Parts: C-alpha cells; structure tokens; sequence
C-alpha cells in the first residue's frame, strides 16, 4: 500500500451551505488493495479540508470497476497507470506551475471533482471524479488515525528536539571549557 | 473563562466486560467552564479517557443546578466551585504518587460506568468519590478525536518550528565559538 500523493491543493468549490469560492483542500491519493474480500486492487482519492475535521470524501476506485470507468471517461490508460497520470495532474496544480485548475461541486452525500483546462472560448474537462462522503464509522476512523499520527509525529519531535538541544549543548559545554 | 484544571494520566483499577479486571493507565481530564441547555449555567466536565484507544471516552457533565441533589447524595461538604478543586487534588495526588488512595473505573453490562477514588483500610475500603460517567456518542466522540487531531497537528508545527529556530541558534553559537 504505497501514498502517492499527500498536498494541499487550492480548489473552485461549490457547496450549499458556503457560497462558490476557491478554498485550499487537502488531495491524498493512496494505492493498496481492498474490496469486498481485501484481493482487489484499488486506488483511493480522498479530499479533506484542513479547515473543518468532518469534512472527508473519498473515491475508492476497485479495479474490477475500472474497466467501465475508464470508458465512461474515455481514458487510455492502465488501471496500473491511472493513478500515475491523476497525480501527476494534481501535483502539477499544487506546485502552482499548471493551466489546470480544480473543481469541487457537491452533488448531500456525493461531489464531483474535476480537472478542468479553461481556454478562451471552452472549459475544457480532463478528469471527472465521483466522491462520496464518509459516514461516522469512516471519518472517526479517519480522525482517530489523524490524530494517533499527529500525537506520534508530536511526540518524535520533541524527543529529537531534546536529544538536539542536548548534543549541542554539549559541543556549547565542551567548546566553553576550552 | 473555560479553565482546565487537571489534563494527565492517571493508573486505573479497570472492570470492563471485554477485557479482564485489570490496572491501566487512563486520562483523566478536569474542566471547568459554562454550559447546560441554554450555556449559561456553570458546569465541571470530567472527562476520562484510553491512550492506548481512542474510541474510548467517558464524560459527567456536573451542572451546577442539578449539584445540591448530587452534594447530598454522596454527602460533600464543598461549594460548586470548591468541588472540582477538591476532585482534583486528589487525582492530582493518585497521579503524583504520593497518595494513600486509588482509581476504580468499572462498567456496566454498555455506556455508563462508575468512577470512584477509593483509600483501602484494613477493615474497610473507603469511598471518597463516587462519579458516573456516560460513554459518549458517535456525535461527541467525533468532536472530541477532532479537537485531539488539531491540537496535537498544531503542536506538531509548532515543535518543528521552535526546533528549527533552535537548531540554529545554537548551530550560529558553534560556528562563532570555534573561529573565536
């Protein structure tokens, strides 16, 4: 199970409660295996907002509906590849160096994100994506491991902080008595 | 003001169904602030949590107006406001060490479980405290890994922050000590 992607990107979203506007969103991509038996390939695409915690869709593409996918999209790529070129697209709008821009429009429990090419006369559309919103039992999940992460990474630095301070503090010591 | 009186972990005698009596360590968390159906009455949360489960979380919201029913029932003699003081010292204490008295949590059978600081005589144990506490749901236990989660990212930042900062001040003090 390999994280191809973890960025902020910013976004064009369109959500009821909010009005449109071009929030950052957090895009993570993971690759693994999963299904109704866990023998499945799969690739997931999760958007989350750092902004608000209950916030969490995710499309978790099976590789035995890709077949249908990649049609209805008219894509010509591997379910081996696809992940590879959705990245690659993202990561270029992330990195601020792209004519791509991303839209995030719900419809409730389902939101489409696209990456659009805007030109002069057409927004011209390269990806569509249907994501769902996670229930409780998927985002406390997600919380949790947030959480644990965050708590652990925390905890890393602190004890590599002190270890740090530490052994310069003893070449500031050392250089001293001499 | 929302004050946080008590925030650590504290050594447990644990009844749960699924596990086997047993002595862990739990967060035990102090509160004071302003709450209740309208928010406006004071309140004492006392929140008790797993470190080793996150799904794990039991709270008793004292309302201040339900509080002379709970005085008498378990016969204090200590204002509302002295009450969390004096609940807290005595976590404080269990968790310092220093102290005569122990932690009993023990469940139902699944979502309320009784609290109790206990000191153990030889004739008698001895309640001194008696709290229950009601598992949360779904709803309260979200907002709760949430808050966790923001927090310990937040802190997370900061650490590095703060390290980079310090990485290099004192790097700038190697690098001038020795030429000089």
């Amino acid at each position: 199970p390999q994280t191809l992607l973890e960025t902020t990107v910013m976004v064009s979203t369109k959500m009821p409660p909010h009005e449109p506007q071009v929030r950052p969103l957090g895009v993570y991509v993971r690759t693994g295996r999963g299904g109704p038996n866990g023998v499945t390939r799969v690739v997931l695409v999760r958007l989350t907002d750092p902004t608000d915690p209950f916030f969490l869709f995710e499309l978790e593409l099976l590789e035995d509906d890709y077949n249908a996918f990649k049609q209805h999209l008219e894509l010509l790529v591997d379910f081996h590849g696809f992940p590879r070129y959705l990245v690659g697209m993202l990561r270029d709008i992330a990195d601020g160096a792209s004519a791509y821009e991303l839209s995030f429009v719900l419809n409730s429990n389902r939101g489409t994100l696209r990456v659009l090419e805007t030109t002069d006369e057409k927004t011209v559309e390269h990806i569509s994506l249907v994501l769902l919103r996670q229930g409780d039992a998927g985002l406390k999940r997600y919380l949790a491991e947030r959480f644990q992460h965050y708590e652990q990474s925390f905890r890393a630095s602190e004890a590599s902080r002190a270890v740090i301070t530490a052994e310069l503090q003893e070449k500031i010591g050392d250089l001293q008595a001499a």
